[PDB]
């Protein structure tokens, strides 16, 4: 459990259901490799629009600091910019 993480990251999540593209990141991120079948499976499965923002929350929270590096350098470029500077924020909080 914790109070921190429930504190900051429901409270996001709602900003970016309406303001995250799934078509446009998905092919990136296939193309490089950092997506799995296993997991794809699962998100692509769900037609539930606040379980598919949850796993992508999920998708870069339990992946390792190197992985995420890749994710943050191609949304600055693409265009979502204001959401790569609030998940490198709260990733170095501690």
């Amino acid at each position: 459990m914790t109070p921190e993480q429930r504190e900051f990251l429901p409270e996001i999540l709602a900003e970016i259901i309406a303001n995250l593209d799934p078509t446009k990141i998905l092919e990136e991120l296939l193309r490089r490799g950092l997506l799995t079948p296993a997991e794809l499976q699962e998100v692509l499965d769900l037609k539930t629009p606040e379980e598919q923002a949850k796993k992508l929350i999920d998708f870069i929270l339990k992946l390792s600091p190197a992985d995420v590096q890749a994710r943050i350098n191609v949304l600055r470029a693409h265009g979502y910019q204001a959401l790569a500077d609030k998940l490198n924020k709260y990733l170095t909080l501690e």
